[PDB]
């Protein structure tokens, strides 16, 4: 009864003549729109030809398990082409981002320790927790300093500088000073460094290295001058801890653990350190925003916030166990919009999905922003209800809510991405009321990550 491969619904269009539209622009902005159409056509599963090849695009948690369920010792994710060729041109490591095989796994089993333990969790998380801290005591200063207790604002960029001053303290130890008013001009190299290597990482992810370097020889040139100064930064702060360990930081502990040659450290760091960009910062503005368009639901997580305000200030760790509102208003901002649009897998054995044959070599790819709006599954998708998260009760619901991936290959930043999610949101709804003026729905572009295209000004008023 399994029909075959070749018999899957195919969405309409010129494979070709589309790939050449997607070269046209360096960019496929509407792809989760466009996808999620076709979904409602064709139904759950069809095939997107796309130039040589294509992918199957499913949304269905039932798919997620059945491809976990065939997920080998070394789950199978494309590489990144431009960042790998940066590594190969310069002579550096591959981390686990970037990696496939042996050697991810090799990697992988010795950075989770680190980076994904319950241990791990325990030490970096009050760092990140004092970040946060800062971070809403300047704004809670910043709105008293106003006439009316009230102020508007872009946050995106103060969010931004949040998310990367906290990941940079527990990676390195270090404070960038990006919360502060005044950081210093190496602080901001390094940022613009990573803003321009992410522009350029989109500007040349969809067309070959092989023709790209004919038709955009200076964004090759601005990508990896960009990465230079990253692996410069980097390169600087390994030593600088290696020295200091002769006499508390992860990049610390993995030097301590020698697992890793100091290279694959610095590889993984690095990555590490470009996985916090443009990532976490866009689930804590789109949850404001939300909260600001829902004010029960932003009352309700100011009560748990305010109750647990003391056990918190004590046990920092406590802002990712009681406050459980709050962690289902971060699953229901993921559920509407995902950071990664969608999880990407070689199928490494032959599987079925949706009664279709699927060879290996495939390339499958789970669309969230679908997933998350079935009404079958999440009924009233359109609705911002965090509270629907603390009454699921499927069988398989453990794939309901997969933001970060599943299996081993699972976003390795999950622990440290949601302790900055939470201290954040925990820290400024103690003392702060968000508002927005419009209350229409923003649009969402793909690139590279779901962001807001233009996120708006928002305001912020002291109880
Ligand atoms: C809301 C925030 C984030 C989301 C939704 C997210 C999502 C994801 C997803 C979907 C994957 C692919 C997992 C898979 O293929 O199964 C991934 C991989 C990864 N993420 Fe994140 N990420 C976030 C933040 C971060 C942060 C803050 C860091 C680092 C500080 C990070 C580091 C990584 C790394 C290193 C990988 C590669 C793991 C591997 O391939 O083994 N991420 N992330
Ligand atoms: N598949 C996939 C996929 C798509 C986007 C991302 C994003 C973008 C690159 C670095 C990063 C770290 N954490 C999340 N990401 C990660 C995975």
């Amino acid at each position: 009864t399994v029909l075959p491969f070749e018999a899957m619904p195919r969405r309409p269009g010129n494979r070709w003549l589309r790939l050449l539209q997607i070269w046209r622009e360096q960019g496929y902005e509407d792809l989760h729109l466009e996808v999620h159409q076709t979904f409602q056509e064709l139904g759950p599963i069809f095939r997107y030809d796309l130039g040589g090849a294509g992918m199957v695009c499913v949304m269905l948690p039932e798919d997620v398990e059945k491809l976990q369920q065939v997920d080998s010792l070394h789950p199978h994710r494309m590489s990144l082409e431009p960042w790998v060729a940066y590594r190969q041109h310069r002579g550096h490591k591959c981390g686990v981002f970037l990696l496939n095989g042996p050697e991810w796994r090799f990697n992988r089993l010795r950075l989770n320790p680190e980076v994904l333990s319950p241990n791990a969790v325990q030490r970096f998380l009050p760092m990140v927790d004092a970040v946060a801290r800062d971070f809403s005591q300047a704004l809670k200063k910043k709105v008293l300093q106003n006439a009316r207790g009230s102020l508007t604002l872009d946050v995106q960029p103060s969010i931004f500088h949040y998310t990367i001053e906290a990941s940079n303290l527990a990676l390195f130890g270090e404070r960038l000073g990006l919360v502060g008013h005044s950081p210093s001009s190496a602080s901001l190299n390094f940022l613009h460094a990573l803003e321009v290597m992410f522009k350029s990482t989109v500007q040349l992810m969809f067309m070959p290295r092989s023709l790209s370097r004919w038709t955009s020889p200076k964004v090759w040139k601005e990508h990896f001058e960009a990465w230079d100064c990253i692996f410069q930064y980097g390169d600087n702060c390994i030593q600088k801890i290696y020295q200091e360990l002769a006499f508390t930081s992860i990049v610390a502990e993995l030097l301590l653990n020698a697992e890793l040659s100091p290279d694959a450290i610095k590889a993984n760091s690095m990555e590490l350190t470009a996985g916090s960009v443009d990532t976490t910062v866009f689930p804590l503005l789109m949850t404001l925003f939300e909260l600001a368009r829902n004010p029960n639901v932003q009352q309700a997580l100011r009560q748990e916030s305010l109750a647990a305000a003391a056990s918190i200030s004590e046990h920092p760790q406590k802002a990712t166990t009681e406050l459980p509102l709050l962690r289902a208003a971060l699953k229901e901002t993921l559920r509407l919009y995902p950071v990664g649009l969608f999880l990407e897998r070689v199928a490494s054995s032959d599987l079925v999905l949706q009664n279709y044959h699927i060879p290996a070599g495939t390339l499958v790819r789970v669309f969230l922003y679908s997933l998350g709006r079935n009404p079958a599954l999440f009924p009233r998708p359109e609705r911002y209800n965090p509270q629907r998260w603390l009454d699921i009760r499927g069988s398989g619901r453990n794939f309901y809510h997969v933001p970060f991936g599943f299996g081993m290959r699972q976003c390795l930043g999950r622990r440290l991405a949601e302790a900055e999610m939470l201290l954040l949101l925990h820290h400024v709804l103690k003392h702060l009321q968000v508002e927005t003026l419009t209350q229409e729905d923003i649009k969402m572009v793909y690139s590279f990550i779901l962001r807001p295209s233009m996120f708006p000004l928002l305001t912020f008023r002291a109880i």
